């Protein structure tokens, strides 16, 4: 897997597609 290069927001990691978490700004890395 891996995570985009996208700026997606969320509340949890659940919102975060591939690889990705959610960050403490409140976006997807």
């Amino acid at each position: 897997g891996v995570c985009p290069k996208i700026l997606k927001k969320c509340r949890r990691d659940s919102d975060c597609p591939g690889a990705c978490i959610c960050r403490g700004n409140g976006y997807c890395g």
